[PDB]
């Protein structure tokens, strides 16, 4: 069948991927005792947008649930699925003649049927009429709460929908649960996004020089991903934190826009991942700007390498993700004590939540069509109200087919350190005279993307990770990627 | 005073630029009979957004009127200006402590006052109190219609604004009129955006090879602009049209995403422009993919070069922009006749609006903080209801300080050609025996950015333009060209 492809060495993604997702969704809905025979799933695609009140178009990127179900790149579409038969119908805009002048060929409905391998294609202005002629019992629409943003999913609507029986509660948990478990076809795309992003991270490590601005590496990363990988989008805004900025977790946004000069002696923490056909990657590499770890840098870095590999080595079905977070906390505390930053009983440190002073974020999260993917906190799964753990984006147990980031880190964050030093329950563990040397260090994060398998995990990411590997990579002479 | 700067060789933009815009706006309002003493201009900045219902942040780019007045890069701000004194107050978000962990340093109000060189800084939640203390007569807010998008500008609002007298009609046409006329400080930025984008177009012409995907050059262009120019954004989505795609005026959007393989014998039409600190550039270069113009390609290209230079040579204060559009039309028809594509009386061709078959868009538009800049159709200035001219984005007379694109083109667009051939009023001018050869040619557009001056124009763009210059650049030749 047909495939999405951007030519050259980019990945061919079969449209069968999306057909399988539609089938899986129907199979799950059919087993839900509340779903009536004759139900039709109705999803609304994203629409084109502009900057504010201007005519400056924003590059269109499809809404994630719609993409998961249909793989459609064009704005202004709807898509429906007959639950009982699995039959799919795509609705596309009926375009004006002048589209041919300004925007390009006015493709036929048959072109879109062939392109997307759906059962039928109709025009958007006929959706009420087409759905009426199918005599559905109920329209199943999308509405629920994203547990990372707190936003409510936008429910499909169209002129005449008021004439139908509509249910907006059943679908969201079911399509979310389907998205949590990646098919082998989806895993092929995530292997690819990790491959290109890994290559781009290596090019960045080879290119970094003292004196460069952080954003020069952002630019290079995105150029590699687009020109070589066909990744027009990144999965999230690139985080290119040098020096003390490596302690800022989502550095790089408009308010802190990757605009620091990299200096000799800095650590770099680069968290970047290209997106291909709306599938994510999310990789973080940490390394010395000048290509040689100092003793202090090596110690912090290898502490995080230890937790990274201990967590990956422990992951397998049935493992409770909060236990992995706590494992990483304990290892960090052990290593920081070995370094002399901490003293005392690590058991007592753990009881006082000291780990969260150094790693205030979650160990990792589901990844898929969104970088912070859906389904981390379905009904019955509660957020743990403790330092560190409360920032976990899931408290689920691991099962095969889940895709997770594994991203421990250690940071030296002044307001968290100052709080701890003021608290007698934590201050006694902290050796101020040693810690003072690490003020302004920034931080280290090592982020891998992995798939849970029947027996353990599959690592998708492939970047240098030991101190020796990293130093060798940065010292490499290869003119394998040289823009102008 | 302070400047915006992204280091390296990027442009230092004085914050005095925005202070002058505020002063100019106040001076204009003071002369306006509808404006009373004690008025305060109130603008609301853009807010951070995310993709649909996800927590995937969209990179924040400031709203254009707010940027013009304040130059503020952070989301969530408001800004007010006392009309009688010119005193400026910036309102910034009061951030949660956790911002320090995730987003970066929580800057003081004094930091922002120094950064932006405003008279006062306050937190956004205090805006009702602060304005109440000033006992304004009326708040002047922004509401009007953008004449390119048809959108209504977003008027500022805040909790408690209902307690004030608010006028939302006075400000819009006045701040639009200020934006139409660029200050010398603004011209410095537009010179720079044209310098970087011109350099990037030259790198693209050097790098293009038969067999590449169009998006490879989009990627390279944006990489040059960001890494060398500090341009994180483009001014609009890159149009990288090869072969037949060069006849599609806004090619490159999600529905036609620069995904064609460039073939031997193709023409390329690349319309790309980096944005620096929310100031636009907009440049189009046309050239043969294989670096050598054929006779047919040279003839079409030099026709557009002739109209480009005729218009630039005729532009000066007092010229009616629709007359320049008609001048380009007449030249295109003359040259198409000289090529044998058309025959008969050119006067008669013009009377039949035949020019619009080959150039269905406007000759050019205002450019500034938006690529299609504001103020083309103020009250009293009417759109001309004729082919081609109705697509003009302004029908004003030229005045010093205006910045316009000059972008004639000739395209071979099948549905427009076929319409003409079906029309007895137009059909006899076309020679099918020659025209058939140009079916699928695509098109040529030559786009310069210029400033209207007292004596004529200042050309901002600096790219190769003659056939000889273009062939030399594509063959790798350093500054082998002399601009107009
Ligand atoms: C904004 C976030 C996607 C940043 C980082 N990739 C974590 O997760
Ligand atoms: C989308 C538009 C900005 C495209 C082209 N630069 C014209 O104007
Ligand atoms: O937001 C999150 O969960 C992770 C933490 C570090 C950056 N991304
Ligand atoms: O939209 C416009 O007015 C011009 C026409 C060609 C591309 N940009
Ligand atoms: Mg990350
Ligand atoms: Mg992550
Ligand atoms: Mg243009
Ligand atoms: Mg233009
Ligand atoms: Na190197
Ligand atoms: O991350
Ligand atoms: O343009």
């Amino acid at each position: 069948g047909p495939s999405f492809w951007l030519g050259n060495e980019t990945l061919k993604v079969p449209l069968a991927l999306f057909a399988l997702n539609r089938q899986r969704l129907c199979e799950r809905l059919r087993k839900n005792p509340a779903v009536q025979a004759g139900s039709i799933v109705v999803l609304q695609g994203g629409e084109e947008t502009q900057r504010y009140c201007t005519d400056t178009g924003v590059l269109f990127r499809q809404e994630s649930f719609f993409h998961w179900a249909f793989g459609v790149t064009e704005p202004g579409c709807y898509g429906v699925i007959d639950v009982d038969t699995g039959k799919s119908t795509l609705f596309v805009p009926r375009l004006p003649a002048s589209h041919a002048t300004w925007m390009g060929k006015i493709h036929s409905k048959e072109h879109f049927k062939e392109k997307y391998a759906v059962d039928d294609v109709q025009y958007v202005d006929e959706i009420a009429s087409v759905l009426t002629s199918q005599k559905p019992s109920v329209l199943l629409t999308l509405r629920g709460v994203n547990t990372d943003s707190g936003s409510v999913c936008r429910e499909a609507s169209f002129d005449g929908i008021s004439k139908f029986e509509v249910n907006n509660t059943i679908l969201h948990p079911e399509i979310v649960e389907c998205r949590v478990f990646k098919t082998d076809m989806e895993l092929e795309v995530l292997r690819y996004t990790n491959k290109i992003s890994s290559e781009a991270h290596r090019e960045v490590m080879k290119a970094v020089k003292v004196g460069m601005k952080e954003y020069e590496l952002e630019s290079l990363f995105e150029h590699y991903c687009y020109s070589r990988g066909g990744m027009r989008h990144s999965s999230y805004t690139c985080i290119c934190g040098s020096g003390e900025n490596s302690a800022v977790l989502h550095y790089g946004h408009a308010g802190a826009p990757n605009d620091r000069t990299i200096q000799n002696g800095d650590m770099c923490l680069f968290d970047m991942g290209g997106e291909y056909y709306c599938f994510a990657s999310d990789i973080t590499c940490s390394f010395p700007a000048n290509g040689k770890f100092t003793a202090d840098q090596k110690a912090v870095y290898e502490a995080v390498l230890r937790s990274s590999r201990a967590v990956m080595g422990a992951m397998k079905p049935g493992v409770w993700w909060p236990d992995m977070h706590r494992l990483a906390d304990r290892i960090h505390l052990e290593e920081l004590a070995h370094m002399g930053i901490l003293s005392g009983s690590v058991d007592a440190m753990v009881q006082a939540h000291l780990g969260a002073v150094f790693m205030p974020h979650g160990l990792g999260h589901f990844l898929g069509i969104d970088v912070h993917d859906v389904g981390g906190y379905p009904e019955g799964v509660e957020r743990i109200d403790e330092p560190g753990l409360r920032s976990l984006r899931t408290a689920r147990h691991l099962q095969p087919g889940m895709v997770l980031t594994v991203e421990p880190g250690i940071y030296f964050i002044d307001h968290l350190l100052d709080e701890a030093l003021a608290d007698p329950a934590r201050a006694s563990f902290l050796n101020r005279e040693v810690l003072q040397r690490f003020r302004g260090f920034g931080g280290v994060r090592i982020e891998e993307d992995v798939v849970v398998t029947d027996s353990g995990i599959e690592l998708l990411t492939c970047v240098p990770r030991t101190v020796e590997e990293i130093e060798a990579c940065m010292a490499g002479c290869d003119k394998a990627f040289t823009p102008f």
